[PDB]
């Protein structure tokens, strides 16, 4: 699978588009669909977090190593990425009650 996902940089530069490519359990990310990758992550050790409130955002977390925040172009895209990235994983759902 391949396509654009936005990567959260920081509060100032915010969402920046990158080209992502999933192959053999490795999610690689490039500046543009155009020589070799400029980065990658091992899906095998990665957890994926998604909030019920939002339909495009997702968070990749490598326990003990790091956490990032991604955003698909649209809701349909995100689902597509989720199936590809996480169909083999188990899910754990938590609900939190907070002051209004």
């Amino acid at each position: 699978m391949e396509g654009v996902l936005y990567k959260w940089t920081n509060y100032l530069t915010g969402w920046q588009p990158r080209w992502f490519v999933l192959d053999n359990g490795i999610l690689s990310y490039y500046d543009s669909q155009d020589k070799g990758s400029k980065g990658s992550i091992k899906m095998a050790v990665c957890e994926i977090k998604v909030h019920s409130a939002d339909n495009t955002r997702m968070e990749l977390i490598i326990p003990g190593e790091q956490h990032f925040y991604m955003k698909a172009v649209n809701a349909a895209e995100r689902q597509r990425w989720l199936v590809a990235l996480g169909s083999s994983k188990a899910s754990l759902t938590d609900t939190r009650l907070v002051p209004r």
